[PDB]
């Protein structure tokens, strides 16, 4: 909805009332393997709900789809009404923000990504460049030894006033088919594209849940993604309203 005492919050929340179309474009290069991914779907910030179908437009994806879940739109996260003054992602809109990441896979290579997330008219667009180096050929990544699922996880978000944005470091535990886990340490920084003011948040975390599925009628290498992202970690406003 729109009814917020803060006009800055009302500016951001209004852009994400209801369902918004999403376009995702990634151009990636992992160990010389060049690939491109196009994703389409819709986000519902009211419920923190994402529905996206990604298509590898260059053939077979040289990396497992779970390794690209976080790389392949945080502005659709559901921030509770008492935490909406900490929604950096919606405040940077419609100009958008740059999302840069370095993803270290334990005992394997690393991803280096840079994305520009912004509105193209009514459509929320995520344009991504990916560069992967030093990956082991027979490893869990290029060997496609990971399971096709995603574990739920909480990730803390912290402000970065020197860059007028946010920063985040967190661990992703991919499930290997033999029962083990492939650690993927994420380092993230976000900076607004426009020079206007943004909402610098307090330290809070995002609860994330993802379901991976397949379109039975799709013959191209693809991934169907249902993702829920809800912010938490800030108790009400003053004290408590019930105890």
């Amino acid at each position: 909805h729109h009814h917020h005492t803060d006009p800055m919050v009302s500016k951001g929340e209004e852009l994400f009332t209801g369902v918004v179309p999403i376009l995702v474009e990634l151009d990636g290069d992992v160990n010389g393997h060049k690939f491109s991914v196009s994703g389409e779907g819709e986000g519902d910030a009211t419920y923190g709900k994402l529905t996206l179908k990604f298509i590898c437009t260059t053939g077979k994806l040289p990396v497992p789809w779970p390794t690209l879940v976080t790389t392949l739109v945080l502005c659709f996260s559901r921030y509770p009404d008492h935490m909406k003054q900490h929604d950096f992602f919606k405040s940077a809109m419609p100009e958008g923000y740059v999302q840069e990441r370095t993803i270290f896979f334990k005992d394997d290579g690393n991803y280096k990504t840079r994305a520009e997330v912004k509105f193209e008219g009514d459509t929320l667009v995520n344009r991504i460049e990916l560069k992967g180096i030093d990956f082991k050929e027979d490893g869990n990544i290029l060997g496609h030894k990971l399971e096709y699922n995603y574990n739920s996880h909480n990730v803390y978000i912290m402000a970065d006033k020197q860059k007028n944005g946010i920063k985040s470091n967190f661990k992703i535990r991919h499930n290997i088919e033999d029962g083990s886990v492939q650690l993927a340490d994420h380092y993230q920084q976000n900076t607004p594209i426009g020079d206007g003011p943004v909402l610098l948040p307090d330290n809070h975390y995002l609860s994330t849940q993802s379901k991976l599925s397949k379109d039975p009628n799709e013959k191209r290498d693809h991934m169907v993604l249902l993702e829920f992202v809800t912010a938490a970690g800030i108790t009400l406003g003053m004290d408590e309203l019930y105890k």
